[PDB]
């Protein structure tokens, strides 16, 4: 059982300059309940994009996905392809490349929706594109302690 976990800003962005462009404790908190004691899965950029004191994730087994050789990954397991990172619940956490390796092999996604105005970007990574073979929930907007507007998102593939 595979699922995807990602935020986004409305207009669908993920990741913009080896970072996101954006912050939400609310989003962090979530992102952190459904992971932890889990498998946690992404791609070598979003690896190196974790906060050095988030790296590896706590309380998760990290498995990071290269094309390299003798990549050193400190307290992560490293792997060659999505296939070798999934051999109970397991979630990927990105990057967009990875995102698109997962998304034929998963049962559900679980997406933050950020209302901030980021116009896609030349090099911008960006949120898979979900279909109606999708079932969506949303729960409401919401403002966050910090002023920003968010809306969680639950999918379910039929
Ligand atoms: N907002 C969110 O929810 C969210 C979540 C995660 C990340 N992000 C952001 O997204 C960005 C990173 O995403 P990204 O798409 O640039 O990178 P990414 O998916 O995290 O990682 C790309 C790397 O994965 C490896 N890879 C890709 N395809 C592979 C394959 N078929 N087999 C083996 N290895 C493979 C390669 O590593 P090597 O180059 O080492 O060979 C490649 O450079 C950052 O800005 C990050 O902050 C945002
Ligand atoms: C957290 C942003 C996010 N949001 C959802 N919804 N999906 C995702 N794929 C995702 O990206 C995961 C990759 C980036 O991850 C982190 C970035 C900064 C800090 C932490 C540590 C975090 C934890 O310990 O989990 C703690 F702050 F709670 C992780
Ligand atoms: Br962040
Ligand atoms: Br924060």
């Amino acid at each position: 059982s595979v699922g995807l976990i990602w935020a986004q800003s409305t207009s669908g962005v993920i990741g913009r300059d080896g970072g996101i462009p954006w912050r939400l404790p609310e989003d962090l908190a979530h992102f952190k309940r459904l992971t932890m004691g889990h498998t946690v899965v992404m791609g070598r950029r979003t690896w190196d994009s974790l906060p050095a004191a988030h790296r590896p994730l706590p309380g998760r087994r990290n498995v990071v996905v290269t094309r390299q050789t003798g990549l050193v990954a400190h307290g992560a397991q490293v792997v060659g392809s999505l296939e070798q990172a999934l051999s109970a619940e397991t979630w990927v956490i990105g990057g967009a490349q990875i995102y698109a390796l997962a998304l034929p092999l998963a049962n559900r996604c679980e997406v933050t929706e950020v209302d901030v105005d980021l116009p896609p970007e030349d090099e911008d990574a960006l949120a898979p594109v979900l279909d109606q073979t999708w079932a969506g929930t949303s729960g409401e907007w919401l403002v966050s302690r910090s002023g920003l507007r968010y809306r969680m998102h639950s999918y379910r593939r039929l």
